[PDB]
RNA sequence: ACUUAAUGUCACGGUACCCAAUUUUCUGCCCC
RNA sequence: GGGGCAGAAAAUUGGGU
């Protein structure tokens, strides 16, 4: 009586090379994969997959013994004995397992039990010749066939419990159950006595080859070549540095649709640029990169958009990188015991962006681009493997039990501990989310503690899934009683009203990746002892648990005896305190720029730097929510606290964090342990209260010599908005384990307190004043153990030529301080704060002595004057959220320029390779901008910082805090503006008229009241000059007070005094901000309101001295009288304000032009005036020019 | 046949896990 | 008599089990 039996795997099963019983001993995989499916080749490719008949027989007899245990060793009223499992040749496989037994004449080969003949105890065939078997299990063949088509190699793992690191790993060949998941075989049964029991066992076999199963009776060559063409074309442009970034852009293009390249939506470049985008408008093969990508897309339509973009990015990455003992255990259950099997169906919603790691492609081949890829199956949809889910359940049960074991491999004895007993009764299925969308890329860097900049070779990208995917959850427990320890884990994982889910599933848990909120839980159970008849009929609802989750099988009454969350002893005692949540919102009153630069090149808008935004999946509405959520990354959130504790405790700056037990290694984990604190993303919850959530802020580095924009230094950032009147709320959180002593909890409380004080700004451009934290409010749900724990300068400058004129002076002069530059090779590290050095904050007022011009260049039509005069770049004053502000880059720019001039630093921003030979070829070699810290750093470069060394002085965005707001012109278009003159580029050829003239110094602008000429001649300037050359903008009035902070850290005793002197050089001396400096606009006076010092302790005026006084002493060796030093007397003459009488200051005109005798081509003629122009345009800060 | 051996397959018997701040520097500025 | 730059230099994987 032949029986045709067909397999059907409902989750990825595993297979191994068949080898042989003699040859299995040689290879570890074959012995490990004895119970898996088998693979034999038909070269080493295109084999055939099968599962051995012996394995199916072992599963069947295990089902038989289980069923007979259910029915006291008697199925269908036919009694069966206890069987035999002892041998005096041994079988090819030894049971090494506890055997289910029962209470139950002798058995011979005449009237053997159905169990006996199912085992084939007394058949003609023993240990192979012909089909003499009473029951025969033939090989089950799957029903060409390359292995990579059926299976993909996967590296599994064994994670330690006391630590969090892996202890060992092994590979696997999880097959494709979707397509190649059906195996057909023959079972021949000579004796009809055990046919019913055999069929019942077939229907009772639940899983084989590591997968739930049912038993029922009866291209690249062309794309890589074109990527090589693109790389060679970039070589022709010498732009090979951005082919690495271009690969990332192509990889992220898979997130966007085909329209981003078909109907070009990539940034098109500036309108007047004439070069287009710096990356997309690159001629490859003489053809633009956007058009080249479009041609490639229409030439590779067959493979699909996501595949094409992935392969193109991977290929660009490759070409860039290519060039860069024997015991029997009879277990008899007590008579009358009731055994059941519970089903735990539900959805594993991801409360955090998850990550399930997988080995890199070309290494996962059984038989690419991102550093860490996420695990997906063949259809590119996210997968939660049962092995990763079961491994987390084992850890969580061990936590719930409180006493488990480190699971041992190869043990001849089943582990008798609490957790291992229940893992054998627990079976749980593999799950894939029905969401076939590309995983988001989340980059990561490591900051160098010494320099507070990135570490060399420490940038990597991680494929992470969206937050909110709902994966199906199936958990079957077959036992006599449902354990309260497993119910606790189900309740621990369940997302209650305040539990919010605690299923830490997958990897990267320290950065809050993979905290799943298990939900939609329904409990179903089978009365397996007395309601087994239709458990075989329905196959235990195997493979159709989605129907159970949606909704009525017979014999599957719901389990209503499932305890609540606050009713289980192992939950509240062991699982509830396992991780303690600390939720808090960070209030930042400054623009926030997390600098998602890769996404900037792809999204429309054409911004050099944009803000990082997440991609949150919505379960209710399906798909991804159209509006992405802006957030400070959890890794950025994690690393800021890690840096915070390192500087407070001195753990940062260590030579190497080996197997270390310091405070930071203990709290945040290291090579040989796991972090006991894990952080989540800092989502912006204050996003809907902003009229324009992001803000376009333009920046440019001003040349020290010419006082104008550099050759290539103009860059625009696109951070979030935010101001003191309207800050950003960032409701992040972190989880605290139950192992922190009082010292460590207080050590983190201080770290968060330092965040509140503003020591660690969020995102990039912290020194510019981005991401400055204005305060932290702790959530109520935070445990009480944590929440409860939380100047006038009297210097006066004389002045020489202006007082004795009641003369026309040149609008700018040069500070020739010489080439003597002192470099601090002993760089001050941003590591643990030094006791002898000083840190704190400076509160400074900012009074405008002349009208101020800080344009909000986010709009070229802020005053709405482009319609009347096309091409007229009308500007509005800089403002965030509607209130006027001065960006800290503007404040840092003049102070650094003043500090560099005061301390005789180098020309940090200088236009080299500019013909006048080049400008850089005549600036000596000590005033040149500083390279890496090997050659030392200038006092300005040691304080404000340079490349690969963060500056120790942070300038904030100046608020306003009352004052006379606007200057009223009474005749301008908005009645609160001023049309400026033709602001032309600085001309170094005037200051360097010949090769004999080596170089003038830093260009500084006088403090004249020449803006009144512009104010008075408003009618004569809007008509005699073309609108596209002039600029109009609203200007501040006289005596406008601002307020900005200077978060200075790790400054020497004299460095702080130097900057205070740099901030407030004294009476009659001020600074210059914004446009109109040649026109007398923007003369600002800085007054230090209060200096605070932490080691929070305000220093008095008596202590303000001896900072400036020895800062004066430092200048000597390179009340104080600053005019004694020759280069500070010249410096303060330029910054001298001669109206605190009314000197006349203007540029000469070209010949008899529209004058107001002091004309170019006469004053610039060698015959009329010798080449002493530099002798009076430089090194003489107030030389008269009209009488000369 | 490729491929099982049979009175004994806890491999669902093992989380690809751990360490890392997309940041550092830059006045939206200006005359032959 | 004339608009000029509108990003540049870097790091874009290194260690464990
Ligand atoms: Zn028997
Ligand atoms: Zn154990
Ligand atoms: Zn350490
Ligand atoms: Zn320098």
């Amino acid at each position: 009586m032949n029986i045709t039996v067909e397999l059907t795997f409902f989750e990825p099963y595993r297979l191994v090379e068949w080898f042989d019983w003699d040859a299995r001993k040689k290879s570890h995989s074959a012995m490990r994969g004895q119970a898996f499916a088998q693979w034999t080749w038909k070269g080493r490719t295109a084999g055939k997959s099968f599962i051995t008949g012996t394995l199916v027989r072992s599963a069947v007899i295990k089902a038989v013994e289980e069923l007979l245990s259910l029915n006291n060793g008697k199925w269908e009223g036919v009694p069966c004995c206890n069987g035999s499992f002892q041998t005096d040749k041994k079988p090819s496989f030894l049971r090494k397992r506890h055997t289910l037994q029962w209470q139950a004449n002798i058995c011979d080969k005449e009237e053997a039990c159905p169990f006996c003949i199912l085992l084939g105890r007394f058949d003609n065939a023993g240990k192979e010749r012909n089909k003499d078997y009473d029951i025969h299990f033939s090989n089950f063949d799957l029903d060409d066939l390359r292995l990579v088509d059926i299976a993909s190699g996967r590296i599994l793992n064994r994670v330690d419990f006391d630590t969090g690191k892996a202890k060992d790993y092994f590979r696997t060949w999880e097959a494709d159950y979707e397509t190649y998941g059906t195996y057909t075989g023959r079972i021949t049964l000579r004796n009809e006595h055990a046919k019913k029991l055999l069929l019942a066992s077939l229907g009772f076999v639940d899983k084989l080859c590591g997968a739930l199963c049912r038993i029922e009776v009866i291209h690249n060559d062309e794309l890589r070549k074109q990527a090589e063409v693109i790389v060679e074309a970039f070589k022709q442009n010498d732009k090979l540095e951005k082919i690495r970034i271009l690969a990332d852009a192509i990889r992220t293009l898979r997130l966007h649709g085909e329209g981003v390249i078909e109907k070009d939506e990539l940034p098109d470049g500036k309108e007047e640029r004439d070069k287009g985008h710096h990356l997309w408008d690159i001629k490859v093969q003489g053809t633009a990169l956007r058009t080249k990508l479009k041609e490639l897309w229409q030439s590779n339509k067959d493979i699909g958009w996501r595949k094409f973009t992935e392969m193109l990015g991977s290929n660009l990455y490759l070409i860039y990188k290519k060039e860069t003992s024997d015991l029997f255990i009879p277990v008899t259950p007590p008579e009358g015991i009731e055994t059941k099997e519970w089903i735990i169906v539900g959805r594993l919603k991801a409360a955090t962006p998850f990550y399930f790691g997988v080995q890199q492609p070309s290494d996962s081949i059984p038989g690419e681009h991102a550093s860490f890829n996420i695990l997906l199956d063949k259809e590119n949809r996210y997968r939660i493997p049962r092995s990763a889910l079961r491994g987390a359940l084992r850890r969580d049960l061990r936590t719930a039990f409180g006493s488990g074991c480190n699971v041992s491999l190869g043990g001849q004895i089943l582990c008798n501990c609490k957790v291992c007993i229940e893992m054998r009764r627990i079976t749980l299925k593999d799950s894939v989310s029905d969401f076939s969308e590309p995983p988001e890329i989340r980059y990561r860097i490591a900051k160098n503690p010494g320099t507070a900049t990135v570490e060399d070779g420490s940038l990597f990208d991680i494929e992470v899934g969206p937050e909110g995917l709902t994966f199906p959850f199936v958990l079957r427990y077959r036992g006599h009683k449902f354990p309260e320890q497993l119910s606790s884990v189900i309740r621990y994982w369940e997302e209650n009203d305040g539990k919010n889910g605690m299923a830490w599933l997958g990897g990267l848990d320290s950065t809050g990746k993979g905290r799943f909120a298990l939900k939609d839980i329904k409990i179903f159970e089978w009365d397996l002892n007395q309601k087994i008849n239709e458990y075989i009929k329905e196959r235990g609802m195997r493979g159709k648990e989605k129907e159970l989750l949606e909704m009525l099988p017979d014999g599957l009454i719901p389990y209503k005896f499932f305890e609540e969350r606050e009713c289980l002893f192992p939950y509240k005692e062991n699982l509830k305190p396992q991780w303690s949540e600390v939720q808090y919102t960070i209030e930042v009153g400054s623009p926030l720029l997390t600098a998602d630069t890769i996404s900037a090149l792809t999204e429309p808008g054409n911004r050099a730097a944009i803000a990082y935004k997440k991609r949150v999946y919505n379960d209710g509405n399906n798909a991804i929510e159209p509006e992405p959520r802006f957030a400070v990354k959890s890794e950025t959130h994690r690393g800021i606290f890690r840096t915070a504790v390192g500087r407070r405790t001195g753990d940062l700056g260590k030579e190497d964090h080996e197997d270390c037990t310091c405070d930071m290694c203990i709290i945040f984990g290291n090579e040989h342990e796991s972090s006991k604190i894990r952080f989540e993303d800092l989502e912006l919850i204050n996003g809907n209260e902003f009229e324009k959530l992001e803000k376009h802020i333009d920046h440019v580095a001003i040349d020290r010599f010419t006082g104008g924009a550099l050759d290539k230094a103009k860059f625009d950032t696109y951070p979030l908005a935010g101001s003191p009147k309207k800050p950003l709320k960032l409701k992040g959180r972190f989880w605290i384990k139950k192992g922190f002593s009082g010292d460590h909890k207080l050590l983190i409380t201080t770290a968060l307190s330092d965040i509140r004080d503003g020591l660690y700004p969020l995102g990039s451009k912290g020194g510019v004043g981005y991401g400055w934290v204005a305060g932290i409010s702790i959530d109520d749900n935070v445990p009480d153990d944590f929440k409860e724990m939380i100047i006038n300068n009297d210097y006066v400058h004389p002045g020489h030529q202006s007082p004795k004129q009641d003369n026309i002076y040149y609008p700018h002069y040069f500070l020739d301080s010489g080439s003597k530059v002192y470099r601090e090779k002993d760089i001050i590290t941003h590591e643990e704060f030094t006791e002898e050095l000083l840190s704190g904050k400076i509160n400074c007022k900012l009074e405008t002595l002349t009208p101020l011009i800080i344009p909000d260049t986010s709009d070229e039509n802020g005053l709405k004057l482009q319609g009347n005069k096309p091409g007229h770049k009308n500007y509005k004053f800089f403002n965030i959220n509607g209130e006027l502000m001065i960006p800290g880059s503007e404040l840092r720019g003049m102070l650094r320029t003043h500090f560099e001039a005061l301390t005789k630093s180098c020309f940090a921003i200088f236009g080299e390779d500019s013909t006048l030979k080049t400008l850089g070829g005549k600036l000596d070699k000590a005033l040149h901008p500083c390279t890496g810290l090997s050659d030392g750093l200038c006092p300005g470069c040691h304080l404000f910082g340079t490349t690969d060394y963060k500056g120790r002085v942070k300038f904030g965005f100046a608020k306003y805090e009352n004052g006379p707001e606007w200057l009223i012109t009474r005749g301008n278009n908005p009645e609160r503006s001023l049309t400026l003159g033709v602001l032309e580029s600085p001309r170094p050829a005037f200051s360097i008229p010949d090769d004999e003239s080596e170089i003038p110094g830093r260009k500084f602008y006088l403090h004249h009241n020449g803006w009144r000429i512009i104010r008075q001649k408003q009618l004569e300037i809007r008509e005699t000059v073309q609108p596209e050359r002039n600029v109009t903008t609203e200007v501040m009035d006289k005596g406008n007070v601002f307020s900005f902070d200077v978060r200075f850290e790790n400054l020497r005793e004299w460095e702080l005094g130097l900057l205070l002197q740099s901030l407030d050089p004294g009476k009659n001396i001020a600074h210059k901000l914004g446009k109109g400096k040649p026109y007398g606009f923007g003369s600002v006076k800085i007054k230090i309101d209060s200096l605070h010092t932490f080691k929070i302790k305000r220093v008095p005026q008596s202590d303000i001295r001896e900072y400036i006084n020895k800062g004066y002493q430092k200048l000597i060796e390179w009340l104080p009288q600053w005019h004694v030093i020759p280069h500070i007397d010249k410096l303060y003459k330029l910054l001298w304000v001669p109206f605190l009488l009314e000197p006349d200051v203007r540029y000469p005109v070209l010949n008899e032009e529209s004058k107001g005798d002091y004309t170019y081509k006469k004053l610039g003629d060698k015959d009329n005036l010798p080449y002493k122009t530099r002798v009076k345009g430089l090194t003489t800060p107030w030389s008269p020019w009209n009488p000369f």
